[PDB]
């Protein structure tokens, strides 16, 4: 089931996927 009010949370958790796996890959090419 798909509503708009979860459709922006929907949307932030795939989001938040994205930049946890981009934070996370900064390790790897840490500094």
């Amino acid at each position: 089931m798909i509503t708009i009010s979860t459709m922006l949370q929907f949307g932030l958790f795939l989001i938040a996927l994205i930049g946890l796996v981009i934070k996370l890959i900064e390790l790897s090419n840490k500094k």
